[PDB]
């Protein structure tokens, strides 16, 4: 297990556009196009991501490849930010993965948000930190998902994607 294989199974492959669990415009492996709710403008951002005219259908390598440009950008992102950057230096291997999955979902700024959890982190309080992450909007929409996450946080161990 690693970062590129847990994200694939909390995100899943999808080669045409669909819209994810907030109903946003998507493709690949949770590669957010837009926002908006029109589907033009979708199609416009997957043409500009892939470098040509789609038909809002990519192929398995354009897909690992956005994904692969994804990844690296929410480690950049985490890395660039002030909040962030200390919490993630401070952690395992492990629970560095679990960290790029929710700036992966959310976002640096969703996850800089997180700050009773980061401190938690920090600290190395493991289970503290698991209580204050479920105690958001992102476990209750995407529950199974945190939880699986949480886990990570919580053990440093894989234990949640296996079987
Ligand atoms: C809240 C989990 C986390 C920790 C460090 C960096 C990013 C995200």
């Amino acid at each position: 297990m690693n970062i590129f294989e847990m994200l694939r199974i909390d995100e899943g492959l999808r080669l045409k556009i669909y819209k994810d669990t907030e109903g946003y415009y998507t493709i690949g492996i949770g590669h957010l196009l837009t926002k908006s709710p029109s589907l033009n403008a979708a199609k416009s951002e997957l043409d500009k991501a892939i470098g040509r005219n789609t038909n809002g259908v990519i192929t398995k390598d354009e897909a690992e490849k956005l994904f692969n440009q994804d990844v690296d950008a929410a480690v950049r992102g985490i890395l660039r930010n002030a909040k962030l950057k200390p919490v993630y230096d401070s952690l395992d291997a492990v629970r560095r993965a679990a960290a790029i999955n929710m700036v992966f979902q959310m976002g640096e700024t969703g996850v800089a948000g997180f700050t009773n959890s980061l401190r938690m982190l920090q600290q190395k309080r493991w289970d503290e930190a698991a209580v204050n992450l479920a105690k958001s909007r992102w476990y209750n929409q995407t529950p199974n998902r945190a939880k699986r996450v949480i886990t990570t946080f919580r053990t440093g161990t894989w234990d949640a994607y296996k079987n």
